[PDB]
């Protein structure tokens, strides 16, 4: 076992708050915000050795990232930002920091009860996205 075990599985979005506002803060344009905000993604998280894979799948975009904790990688986000990402585990929270164009956003994922809660922060704006097991 590893502590990241509680994240592994197939998850489906059950609620969202403030995601449009988060996307505005990140710089996402109108049409992408509308289509991305309508998406009902499934998140598939798996671990193989030291490599964690997170897939996001929806009618808007299918993405896949694989990474080792603490080891920077380059990522193309669903909204087509080219970012440099680093993901760490901080007291049981997966903390994903994305840097681009002198900007930064942080995505935190944690288990709470039977949920996987995703908190997306860009400056003072937070969106909370709740996933449950599929
Ligand atoms: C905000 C975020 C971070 C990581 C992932 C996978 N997600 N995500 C969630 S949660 N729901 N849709 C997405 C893709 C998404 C990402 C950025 C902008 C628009 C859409």
């Amino acid at each position: 076992s590893h502590m990241c075990d509680a994240f592994v599985g197939t998850w489906k979005l059950v609620s969202s708050e403030n995601f449009d506002d988060y996307m505005k803060e990140v710089g996402v344009g109108f049409a992408t915000r509308k289509v991305a905000g309508m998406a009902k993604p499934n998140m598939i998280i798996s671990v193989n050795g030291d490599v964690i894979t997170i897939k996001s799948e929806s009618t808007f975009k299918n993405t896949e990232i694989s990474f080792i904790l603490g080891q920077e990688f380059d990522e193309v986000t669903a909204d087509d930002r080219k970012v440099k990402s680093t993901i760490t585990l901080d007291g049981g929270v997966l903390v994903h920091v994305q840097k681009w164009d002198g900007k930064s956003t942080t995505i935190k994922r944690k288990r709470e009860d039977d949920k996987l809660v995703v908190e997306c922060v860009m400056k003072g704006v937070t969106s909370t996205r709740v996933y449950e097991r599929a």
